[PDB]
């Protein structure tokens, strides 16, 4: 199991525009297009990203290209982040995937605000970290996903995805 497989399970693959779980226009494997309510903006956002006139529909290969860039963007953001780096450096390989998962989903800034959870993870207080993470809007909005990520952090294994 790896990060890509891990995220493909959590996000799915959709080749046509879509509203995410919060109104948002998205496509591919969790590629946020826009927070604006304009299909039009999303539609335009899609074209600028693919580089072509997509008319709100993309191909697998295209969705995969976008996914490759997003994961890279996620890892590099963590590594540039004064808040996230130390946490990341301190973790084993599995749990690191979990951190990447979260950043992909909510942005650097979003994850950076899980102060307490972050401190706990750095201290290797797994169980405590899992409880803090659970008390979030994230958990209540996308509970099943959230739980897969939290178990991953708690256990250090890929069980939740097996
Ligand atoms: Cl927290
Ligand atoms: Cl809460
Ligand atoms: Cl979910």
């Amino acid at each position: 199991m790896n990060i890509f497989e891990m995220l493909r399970i959590d996000e799915g693959l959709r080749l046509k525009i879509y509203k995410d779980t919060e109104g948002y226009y998205t496509i591919g494997i969790g590629h946020l297009l826009t927070k604006s309510p304009s299909l039009n903006a999303a539609k335009s956002e899609l074209d600028k990203a693919i580089g072509r006139n997509c008319n709100g529909v993309i191909t697998k290969d295209e969705a995969e290209k976008l996914f490759n860039q997003d994961v890279d963007a996620a890892v590099r953001g963590i590594l540039r982040n004064a808040k996230l780096k130390p946490v990341y450096d301190s973790l084993d390989a599995v749990r690191r995937c979990a951190l990447i998962n979260m950043v992909f989903q909510m942005g650097e800034t979003g994850v950076a605000g899980f102060t307490n959870s972050l401190r706990m993870l750095q201290q290797k207080r797994w169980a405590a970290a899992a409880a803090a993470l659970a008390k979030s809007r994230w958990y209540n909005q996308t509970p099943n996903r959230a739980k897969r990520v939290i178990t991953t952090f708690r256990t250090g294994t890929w069980d939740a995805y097996k």
